[PDB]
């Protein structure tokens, strides 16, 4: 006789891979993506990064969302260089060096009503869109940080 132990299972479905390549001729570069690790408890996050324009030019973009939570409440706050906003949705507008910029000690993205239990550095989705344009699937990692033992 065993402890009467609860119910999981395997995971289903799959589907093949989001595509094999993205837009082309964008002279700028993705910083990597991440959020923030979490106990099984807690099915609520946020994510947290940068926006290195590696040249003198300057972009248009609202930011980064997800489908892997069921509200993407979308936060950040800044003056920069005068490129000031409020809390509510990011911002990518760059002034050809105000550099974006987004962080738990600041406001951030934060990733309401998770489902997927999580490893401290899995691999994850994310999909920015244009302010003008289309949609992007991206990639993303996990990372621990505060909220996160």
């Amino acid at each position: 006789m065993g402890h009467t132990m609860p119910a999981h299972t395997p995971p289903a479905q799959t589907a093949p891979a989001a595509q094999k390549a993205g837009a082309q001729a964008l002279p700028v570069t993705v910083q990597g993506a991440t959020v923030a690790a979490v106990p099984p408890s807690i099915r609520d996050t946020a994510a947290y990064m940068t926006l290195t324009n590696k040249s003198d030019q300057p972009i248009k973009l609202v930011g980064a969302a997800t489908p892997l939570a069921t509200s993407p409440m979308l936060m950040t706050t800044t003056h920069s260089g005068g490129m000031a906003g409020m809390k509510m949705v990011p911002w990518l507008t760059i002034p050809a060096r105000g550099t974006l910029t987004l962080q738990r000690d600041g406001d951030h993205v934060m990733l309401m009503g998770l489902k997927r239990p999580l490893k401290v550095g899995e691999t994850v989705n994310i999909t920015l869109k244009a302010t003008d344009g289309r949609t992007l699937n991206v990639a993303a990692t996990v990372k621990k940080n505060i909220e996160g033992r």
